[PDB]
């Protein structure tokens, strides 16, 4: 709607910084609202969710089993690991490790599942398979979120981005059942969701994943609608300004705001 345009145009002068948006209808396709859909923005932790797809896509092939469990050690954890710090010994289960991943945000657990495909260059060649020549990851947590200015490696575009969420939540790409594990895994609850989820009220439906970065970057992918299900794919970015976490939040909030607002 030209009102949430506004508030996206509105955003940036307050950020100082560019943000990428788009609104596609989860049924069609079709492109309902954008802002620079085309320009490149740092996925950061957003990429989570394609790579648990590349991984449902193993387990439907016969290649991966979702109970397999994974034992790794001191020296495999990174920062914030907050459920893999705690299974040294026991290990974890690929189940486990995308849930942790998309839930808790565990950024060890990312860099295992990773492993388990053979490293970012097979997870570019999944999304290059199903049409997405855009779209690539290039390096692991954390330096992939370096967002460097002008810098290809570790980027989408808001229109690809939401193109591929829309090809793994509704497509023939994945079965029903790793569909609905997909999603499942995006609509579970977190502490906390100042984002989208601040803006949304009860009823609606909301499946989605945030990402943070170095120079500001900030951004958040999401099926949500009205009714108790998702009927539109969101996807915001921002890379660039010097504003406080407190800032970023609340600009992206005031988006979401506008999009529930004007639906
Ligand atoms: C992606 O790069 C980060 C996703 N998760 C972050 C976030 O969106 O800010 C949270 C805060 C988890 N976290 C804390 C420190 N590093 N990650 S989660 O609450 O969404």
């Amino acid at each position: 709607h030209p009102e949430t345009l506004v508030k996206v145009k509105d955003a940036e002068d307050q950020l100082g910084a560019r943000v990428g948006y788009i609104e596609l209808d989860l049924n069609s396709g079709k492109i309902l609202e954008s802002f620079r859909p085309e320009e490149r923005f740092p996925m950061m932790s957003t990429f989570k969710v394609l790579l648990c797809g590349a991984v449902l896509s193993r387990i439907d092939a016969g290649q991966e089993q979702l109970g397999r469990r994974i034992h790794y050690s001191q020296n495999d954890l990174v920062e914030y690991s907050p459920v893999t710090e705690k299974h040294l010994t026991d290990g974890m289960t690929v189940r486990e490790l995308c849930s942790a991943a998309i839930t808790m945000s565990d950024n060890t657990a990312a860099n295992l599942l990773l492993t388990t495909i053979g490293g970012p260059k097979e997870l570019t060649a999944f999304l290059h398979n199903m049409g997405d020549h855009v779209t690539r990851l290039d390096r692991w947590e954390p330096e992939l979120n370096e967002a460097i200015p002008n810098d290809e490696r570790d980027t989408t575009m808001p229109a690809a981005m939401a193109t591929t969420l829309r090809k793994l939540l509704t497509g023939e790409l994945l079965t029903l059942a790793s569909r609905q594990q997909l999603i499942d895994w995006m609509e579970a609850d977190k502490v906390a969701g100042p984002l989208l989820r601040s803006a949304l009220p009860a009823g609606w439906f909301i499946a989605d994943k945030s990402g943070a970065g170095e120079r500001g970057s900030r951004g958040i992918i999401a099926a949500l609608g009205p009714d108790g299900k998702p009927s539109r794919i969101v996807v915001i970015y921002t890379t660039g300004s010097q504003a406080t976490m407190d800032e970023r939040n609340r600009q992206i909030a005031e988006i979401g705001a506008s999009l529930i607002k004007h639906w």
